[PDB]
């Protein structure tokens, strides 16, 4: 894979269409906690045992501590120049008539704060609520999100579960439902949304650049996107911090944290 940063500024110069995928790495350098990979823990658990409908279904108590703390989190932490590039990006081409759209599978909005508009979350948002009866989606950004979850959702082993009455957990405001609420975030063992994967397939058919950023593209999500891109012959370019290993039958690969590479290969 070419490391050619000149190269690739041709093929960017030139481009009208560039669809960027957003992983984890993006949000890694905000410091914000994945609670995935080695040593990511939260209490005593990892996002694989927390983020799952069965979880939910026993303990919507302790699955809601553990996105309260999520959420609360975010207070300290802001969009790395990563995100700045990218948001920048699409802000300059926009004004040329030129299109810019992220996919990302982070759910922590640092994209939006940066600034970026054209933004497909395919795990949805920790700033989301979905109604577990009605269904509505509705944006919640109230610190804390509900009274009892107040002093609640610390990260500390040891620290007991609240649990807290499933009566007193965030509660649907739709006149006459009233329902119990979830994080609207895709759980492990579910689908993403047919319709979000409507308007990703319509990007990635019709973009003339793609850039995967902050993940592998031999892994999910990048490996479900990037394939058919390159197959059409559009150049693929990966920012990561892994020496490829990725290996890649794809265009370019820079490693290196995105916030460095990012801002000059996106200028
Ligand atoms: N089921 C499942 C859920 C989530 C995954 C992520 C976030 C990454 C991955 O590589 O494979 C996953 C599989
Ligand atoms: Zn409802």
């Amino acid at each position: 894979p070419s490391s050619s940063m000149a190269d690739f500024r041709k093929f960017f110069a030139k481009a009208k269409h560039i669809v960027i995928i957003s992983g984890a790495g993006v949000s890694a350098e905000s410091g914000v906690p994945t609670f995935r990979g080695a040593g990511g823990y939260w209490r005593k658990w990892q996002a694989q045992d927390l983020a799952t409908p069965l979880a939910f279904a026993h303990n919507p108590s302790r699955v809601w501590e553990f996105y309260h703390y999520r959420r609360e989190v975010m207070g300290s932490k802001e969009p790395n120049a990563g995100h700045r590039a990218i948001a920048e990006c699409e802000t300059r081409l926009g004004k040329q008539g030129r299109r810019v759209v992220v996919i990302t599978q982070n759910i922590d909005e640092l994209h939006r704060k940066a600034g970026t508009k054209n933004l497909l979350e395919i795990h949805g948002s920790l700033f989301k609520t979905r109604c577990t009866s009605c269904g509505v989606v509705a944006e919640n950004y109230k610190s804390p999100i509900c009274p009892a979850l107040s002093g609640k959702g610390a990260p500390e082993p040891g620290t007991q579960d609240a649990s807290i009455p499933v009566e007193k957990l965030p509660r649907c405001e739709e006149a006459g439902c009233g329902g119990l609420l979830r994080p609207h975030v895709v759980w492990f063992g579910e689908n993403l949304d047919p319709a979000i994967l409507e308007e990703v397939d319509r990007e990635l058919a019709h973009c003339d650049l793609c850039l995967v950023v902050g993940t592998s593209s031999v892994v999910y999500p990048a490996a479900m996107f990037a394939p058919q891109v390159a197959a059409r012959g559009v150049p693929v370019a990966e920012f990561n911090t892994e020496t490829t290993p990725a290996t890649n039958r794809f265009r370019f690969h820079f490693q290196g944290p995105c916030g460095t590479t990012l801002p000059e290969a996106l200028a």
